[PDB]
């Protein structure tokens, strides 16, 4: 899997540890095992969320299975709860996209998982 | 709705207002209130649009529903106009990548909008 | 067509070159125009690969078709060979998500593709 969030909170903000704890809890949410999970964090973006330049956040969650309708809603709950604790987002100012992945859509290591 | 523009475009090109006029515009466009836009624009990328450093632009707009044939048409003619008015980007220098989000893969407020 | 590469390989060692290979390479590799190419490369990204953040790349390829099985393996393999041979980035960690676009759904030049 992959998680990309986007966000108008400065770099200084993003605490020691985020990445690994991001990663460590999509596998626990996901069950994916950790070596699979890719994360990335982008601060100090321009963005804008109902017109208004408070801390927001723009996030995508791919992954190959494991997505769907109480999934989503249940890795909702926990990264909205993860950006709230960690950058100080208001959940109602974060969107995040899920997209369920073929695997032939997607490649590693000079391949593809199909 | 979202909508993001990354473009080698320099930050000091970016006029002031930009978000905000992205923001009003989208919404009326749509059909819907701006509450539910939110607007990304990254300037200052290393990207090239046909081999060329010339100023260009690759978007997004994601969207649940209002996505479609004559609807897509009606955006590009909008966004490229503001990308063209705006940041001095020619249209045919500018992608916008569509997105018709089912509402159980957009997350929102601890939830998804299903 | 568009790729876009996100990496936490340092902005330097982009070799310069790197933007007009990619376009290159991929106008051969999915048989279209160099014109219709747009490539991006973000470096100095905060990212983690398996919980560690040993260079990593998280890419995109966009096509209207040209987009499949063994299409996809085909571009994986290029697109790793060129992260491996010129950031020295490590195949396994690299992921490309490939992305079919209807003509509909991409934007140019005030209209759509349809
Ligand atoms: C120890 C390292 C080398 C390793 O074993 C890795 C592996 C092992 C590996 C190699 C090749 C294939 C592979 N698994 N492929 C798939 C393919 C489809 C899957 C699907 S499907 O599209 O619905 O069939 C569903 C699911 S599930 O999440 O719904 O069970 C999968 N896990 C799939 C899968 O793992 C797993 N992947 N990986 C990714 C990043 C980093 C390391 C590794």
């Amino acid at each position: 899997p992959m998680f990309i969030v986007n966000t108008n909170v400065p770099r200084a903000s993003v605490p020691d540890g985020f990445l690994s704890e991001l990663t460590q809890q999509l596998a626990q949410a996901t069950g994916k095992p950790p070596q699979y999970i890719a994360v990335h964090v982008v601060p100090d973006q321009l963005m804008a969320f109902g017109g208004s330049s408070e801390p927001c956040a723009l996030c995508s969650l791919h992954s190959i299975g494991k997505i769907g309708g109480a999934q989503n809603r249940s890795y909702s709950k926990l990264l909205c709860g993860l950006l709230a604790e960690r950058l100080r987002i208001s959940p109602d100012r974060v969107y995040i996209n899920y997209y369920d992945m073929n695997a032939a859509n997607v490649g590693w290591n000079n391949s593809t998982f199909a």
